[PDB]
């Protein structure tokens, strides 16, 4: 039992097989399954385990009704065993609040979560199950993380957060934690013009976090990390294949260093990318202006060439059926002389998009790379909104 | 494992940050949550469970009609792991009763439990999960204890109980237990004129129990027990700050060593105090006259100054929102030099202050101490009750 | 871990004390719980577990109706964690049948239940886990056990099992098993006439199994087991104090050597008593003729003086309330230097006492020893049987 | 813990014993019990567990319409604590697919599940909680295996597999795993003519599995594999005995290389038979038409004999109750010298035989050999559909 050390590089991925789905709506029509959505997996020495925030009901529970609202006090990060559904009865409270991240560090779990009212929200950090550090909000606006795991590397494990506005230019700053004590704090530095929601994963040496620039961008920021020197660099995907949504048309060519704008009417969603030269994969959502479809994309130097476009393509939620949220995850303790990448994508039922009901929800599908070349068929959610009316 | 000692001082405090909440009437609303009160937190060398009285019947069971009623063969004390609700599948019984306390004390878990009909009534104390001792009423009225956490200091952990009237003198002593073995027992020494539901904790080889005086006073009762001489003193808090409900307003002064009379209608409830000189924090309901809101008050001085007043506040549970009991607990085996203040909440919901339901029941909030200026919010318990009309 | 050996005496016992109690019916009026019948509790070295024959069935479903019937393909013994309700999700399926018997070695948990029809049915005899041993029916008429635990010494667990008609002369025989395997078989000898659910446990070196004369007598038989030797006596419980139900008025002087007739309208109900001189205790109905109420009555020398009656008694369940099957078990492995008695009373709800539901279950109450004098209170069920019409 | 060598012979079987029975559609008439099919038990050095196909619902839920639908995305093989129900709260997660496999190798579980569309199935293999290889569809037709439980020798576990049409000549091969890693592959010779859902199980170095011809034969092909040459041969059940349905009356003699043809009116079900000269017994529906009741008969030289037929019988499930599935396991860690035949009957209710339900699901029943002579009864699943109605 040690510290986790990122020396691996990651695995060629020419296909994506299944990992795990919960089916948590179809499930939650008739068993006492708790209402959630940014959903995640993070895995340990043991296994892999799925991670949400509740919103303190259950899906059939009357106080379902209204939980299209983000931020309240009945909210907790909780976790379960990967494939289960979540309810009541099998569910871990990691931490309370209303924006989260957990990673293993090879030793212990570190949780965060992010609670109060918008003008004076705190994180507490909690490092096998007790809690460490707590940090004030500081810029008055939200203070908010990841909804995705973190990583570690020798016990340290680099966290983006951000404080401030979701439409305009934000302080974000990079934490970087061992055994939940804060080792150095860094303000955002580089070429990304806003961040939220980093989605992150390591390869030799070098965390990569692909976010959404809620603000400008429908390219997504790059915060690449060196969890040694505790020191970072921002910028864009280079690619022209843009990936945030909403998101206008692909242009010829994307942009490295500035954000590529446009697109109707929703500033952006959680996403991810795996970056590693000519083995790189970009998800995103199939509409280019709605959470509906999602799509894996290999994109052959999608980190450095304004150029670079698909030559694959796996649909993993056809257009016809809701998506959501996405984001990486890497099981870092397989028997693998590779890490090989994963990732997740949120299935979101209800409001918004569904308006017959009074609540909001997700279910989860998981996916990893594969070297064959697999099949493929969607992973939606597979809940019937009529038996809910 | 090693028996716990007391030798730590308490942390500095400046703010509380939130520990657990578990969202129970929410939860069940839909869900098979026990009916409870009296709640409360207890922590040992793995972490930290969630403590109550079951009332033996889910929240939506038909038999949860009546559970306003305090005493009853069908309740027991339960744990569970803390976050979670109450369920009948993830409860652990620990003892039968409609009265309790439990400690770890670094090597097993004491749990006490008091059952039987008012005039012949029985503690039984289990330790590691079997019963040791039992104890018959002394005084043949209702024989009672804390309704939140003991403590133990190398191997002994002193409890205090009462039997007798709970509106006129009673015969509390405390009884100091080594592996659930009777070591000593005292009847109550020293100017506190009426003791109920002690909360209790420990720093500087010292546990200080801040009581209930349900009799006269407004001001509540300190006990101050030396656990290697097994012995102990009693007073009042000296604060001008009452906070015992119903109370009057403040006075100018407060009362050392008399119970301060006033208030209306209601005789007391249980409540805790951290008392460290500067480092002193006072929680109270909000309301002077019933168990709604919820407030801690830093009260520099509190234990022995008369005219001590609040420096700084923090609302834990807004004044539109039903609180409950309160009581101290601290988690004594985190890696810390000091030992960090915790208390929970109980959230009652139901009767007699919400008369269109017919049962009684409570949600939990748990906060610990910070040294940080954290922003804060109401962590009440956000069931809507018209949805179990 | 090491097996077991019956080196202590009992425990003086002045009056009992509540242990568990699991509320199984209140709170299956909601949840989800298992309808059982046949309860009883066994030890080990980690502590003590509930175990009961479920119906294969919850007891809001709808095949709850008919389970007053005793004998089906759906049935189970099943275990789980002392005071909690038997559920589907917290219930150990121990092995499949009808009729069962458990106990632990100090080592593993032999369980042994029958089933099949009534001309045709067999044993399995489980050892840790896994299927052992095999015994067919030697009479073809309903071959039978315990209903509460077995107890071993050395290894060596003797069981009883009965295989003929309940209402003539039948053929039991007394099997001792060690490690699942049969070690040897003795026809019943003495004067026991009939014998059906022993109630057993050890001190000392002896085991006494306290059992139902299901065709003649009131007074109930007594075996004593040799575990060492692997031989045992018989004959009845001396006491003019009659413990079976039904059963006429005491008489004057009981009988050692014969089944004292009468009593109407059961032929019988399972039971135990604690023999030890001076330190016995008989337990009954408070009802002669049905199974309403249980008394616990201190009658010293009972297994031997004809004129003993009572010098103390305590009620454990109120002849307002029904009660049912009771049984024996002790914590073999508790920290005291004597072996502590300890039982149960099934507490039976629905048919055929209370015919306005459609079926028949039970909760459970247990109780041990105090040397102290301890206040009681009755210990019913709790239902209110019009919440399920 | 070390690679489980086949290194017993067969036990010596008499009779048939009860080994665990879920009730899994009683319970689930008001419990939270998925929907299933395709069930099996496989055992490791702990004990036995079962597994089945989820349908991603419970059976009271809306979802369970549509549930004779055989592949979804919603589908998961599920394992669980053997005798439990399988409820969303006590279920793991092995994969995600809609046809599966599983066996222990004495180290660690291999769980194998397809999934995805007809034209473009891929299976995913699991080794320990984690995926190890994916194999993509060879023929383009539904890759597909065994539905119970695979078998280990020295750490190479064999697994048929079979792609192409069920009612044609297919493509079945038989993949040599260990540790999740393929050590051969091979195309299927010999005489079997078609081969689905093979029933395996290994004694004295050998690997047999008796499967299904869906095309031609109501006659069962056998496979039997060296695993440690990775080699095999294959033909047809000798005994006149037919043991698939549907099937024709049996004729005068069986065919040893050939299918034996007609039936009617259904193609095939997954069957078993445990093959050890005269120790031999076939399992078959005891209609020759439908999947109803179900009967064990001993036929020595089933294997080698064309003209060998029944010496004795055991009825499992009356011919008035519906049966479905049938596989074979072992017990390979038990403590005996030899190792004990067990066997599952899949008892399905609802679509399409009792078409008054939407959906389609089933419970389990298992027993094990006995030598002695154990009598009999029927283990139906025992729900009344009309509860359902
Ligand atoms: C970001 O978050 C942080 C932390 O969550 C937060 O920090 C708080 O900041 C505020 C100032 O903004 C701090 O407030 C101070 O509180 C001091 C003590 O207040 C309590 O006690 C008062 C005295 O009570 C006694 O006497 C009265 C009158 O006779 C009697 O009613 C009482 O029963 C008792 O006997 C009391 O009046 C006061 O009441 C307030 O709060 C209660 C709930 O507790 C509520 O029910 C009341 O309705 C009322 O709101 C309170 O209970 C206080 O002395 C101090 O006042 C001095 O300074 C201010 C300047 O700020 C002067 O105006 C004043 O003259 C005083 O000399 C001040 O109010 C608070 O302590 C901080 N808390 C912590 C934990 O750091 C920030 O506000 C957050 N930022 C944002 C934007 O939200
Ligand atoms: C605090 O709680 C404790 C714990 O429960 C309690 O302590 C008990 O105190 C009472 C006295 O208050 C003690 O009672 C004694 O019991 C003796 C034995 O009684 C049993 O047997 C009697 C005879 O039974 C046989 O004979 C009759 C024919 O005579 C026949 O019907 C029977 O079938 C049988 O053959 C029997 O009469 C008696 O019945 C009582 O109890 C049963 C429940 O078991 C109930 O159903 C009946 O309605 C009835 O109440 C019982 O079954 C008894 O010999 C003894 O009598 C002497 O003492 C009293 C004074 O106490 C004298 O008045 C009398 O003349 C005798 O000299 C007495 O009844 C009991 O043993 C204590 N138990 C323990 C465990 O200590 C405290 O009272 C509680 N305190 C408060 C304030 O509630
Ligand atoms: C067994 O399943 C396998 C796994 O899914 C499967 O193998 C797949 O085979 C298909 C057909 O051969 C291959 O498709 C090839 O894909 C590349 C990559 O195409 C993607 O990118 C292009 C270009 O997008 C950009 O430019 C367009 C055009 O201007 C813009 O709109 C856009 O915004 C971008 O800037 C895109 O046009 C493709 O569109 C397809 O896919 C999406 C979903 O991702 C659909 O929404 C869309 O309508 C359309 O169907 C696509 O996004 C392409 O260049 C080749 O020409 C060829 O199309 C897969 O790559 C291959 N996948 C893998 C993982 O191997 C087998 O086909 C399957 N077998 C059977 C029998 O079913
Ligand atoms: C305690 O329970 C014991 C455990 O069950 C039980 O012991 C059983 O005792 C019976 C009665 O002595 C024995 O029966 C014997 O069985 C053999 C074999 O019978 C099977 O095979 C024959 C031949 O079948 C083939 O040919 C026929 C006709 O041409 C075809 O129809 C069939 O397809 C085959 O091609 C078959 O006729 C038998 O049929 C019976 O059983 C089936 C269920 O399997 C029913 O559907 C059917 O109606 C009929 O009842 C059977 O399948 C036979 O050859 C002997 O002559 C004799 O019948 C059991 O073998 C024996 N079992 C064991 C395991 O020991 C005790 O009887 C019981 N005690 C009590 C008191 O109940
Ligand atoms: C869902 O929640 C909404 C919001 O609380 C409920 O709408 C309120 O209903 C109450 C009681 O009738 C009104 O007094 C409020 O003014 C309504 N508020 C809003 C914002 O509409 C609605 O009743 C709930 N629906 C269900 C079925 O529970
Ligand atoms: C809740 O509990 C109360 C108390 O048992 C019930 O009130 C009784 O109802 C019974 C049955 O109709 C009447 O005979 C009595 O008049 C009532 N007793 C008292 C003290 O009021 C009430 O019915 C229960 N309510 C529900 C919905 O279960
Ligand atoms: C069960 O599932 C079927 C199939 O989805 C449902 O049948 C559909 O019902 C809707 C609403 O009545 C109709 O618009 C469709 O025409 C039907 N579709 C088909 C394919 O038949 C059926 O309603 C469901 N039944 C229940 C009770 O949920
Ligand atoms: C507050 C800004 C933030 C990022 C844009 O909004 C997020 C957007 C969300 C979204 O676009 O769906 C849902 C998230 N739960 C929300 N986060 C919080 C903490 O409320
Ligand atoms: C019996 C006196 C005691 C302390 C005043 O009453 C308590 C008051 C209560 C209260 O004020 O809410 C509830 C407690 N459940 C009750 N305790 C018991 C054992 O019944
Ligand atoms: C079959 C005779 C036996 C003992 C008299 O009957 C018992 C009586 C019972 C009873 O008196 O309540 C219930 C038991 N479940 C039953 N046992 C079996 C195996 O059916
Ligand atoms: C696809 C052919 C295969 C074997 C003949 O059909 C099976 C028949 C079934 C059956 O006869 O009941 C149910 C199985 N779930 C199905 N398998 C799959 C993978 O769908
Ligand atoms: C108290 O516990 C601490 C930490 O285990 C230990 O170092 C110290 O010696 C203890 N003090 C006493 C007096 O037991
Ligand atoms: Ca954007
Ligand atoms: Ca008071
Ligand atoms: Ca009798
Ligand atoms: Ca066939």
């Amino acid at each position: 039992r040690t510290f986790l050390n990122l020396t691996k590089p990651l695995c060629e991925v020419n296909s994506w097989h299944i990992l795990s789905k919960d089916n948590a709506i179809r499930i939650g029509e008739d068993a006492h399954i708790l209402v959630t959505r940014e959903p995640y997996l993070s895995c340990d020495p043991q296994g892999c385990r799925m991670f949400a925030l509740s919103q303190g009901t259950t899906l059939r529970g009357r106080h379902a009704n209204g939980t299209i609202h983000d931020r309240s006090p009945f909210r907790a990060l909780i976790s379960w065993e990967m494939g289960q559904a979540p309810s009541p009865y099998n569910t871990r409270v990691e931490c309370i609040g209303w924006s989260s991240t957990s990673c293993h560090d090879g030793m212990s779990r570190m949780s965060i979560c992010m609670s109060g009212p918008n003008n004076n929200a705190s994180a507490v950090v909690w490092y096998g199950g007790r809690p460490i550090t707590e940090i004030p909000s500081w810029a008055g606006n939200i203070l908010r993380t990841q909804e995705s795991e973190c990583v570690c590397h020798k016990g340290v494990c680099p966290v983006v957060m951000t404080d401030g506005p979701a439409n305009n230019r934000a302080a974000t700053k990079i934490i970087y934690f061992k055994e939940g004590k804060i080792q150095k704090i860094e303000e955002l530095a580089g070429n990304a013009q806003h961040i939220e929601e980093c989605s992150c994963y390591g390869a030799g040496g070098v965390i990569k976090c692909i976010c959404r620039d809620n603000w400008k961008g429908a390219n997504r920021p790059v915060i690449t990390i060196d969890p040694e020197m505790m020191t970072h660099t921002s910028k864009y995907l280079c690619s022209k294949v843009l990936t945030d949504t909403s998101r206008p048309n692909d242009p010829t060519n994307g942009n490295c260093d500035a954000p590529i704008t446009g697109g109707s009417p929703d500033p952006g969603v959680k996403g991810f990318a795996f970056l590693d030269g000519e083995n790189s994969w970009l998800g995103r959502t199939i509409s280019k202006d709605s959470r509906s479809g999602y799509e894996m994309l290999k994109v052959p130097n999608a980190e450095t060439d304004i150029q670079s476009g698909p030559i694959s393509n796996q649909v993993i939620v056809n257009n016809q059926n809701w998506s959501g949220y996405s984001g990486a995850f890497i099981d870092y303790w397989a028997n693998k002389e590779c890490f090989n990448p994963c990732f997740y994508v949120e299935l979101i039922r209800g409001r918004p998009k569904e308006s017959s009901v009074l609540w909001t929800s997700n279910s989860i599908v998981a996916l990893c790379g594969s070297k064959k070349r697999l099949g493929s068929w969607s992973w939606h959610d597979g809940a019937e909104i009529i038996y809910f009316e």
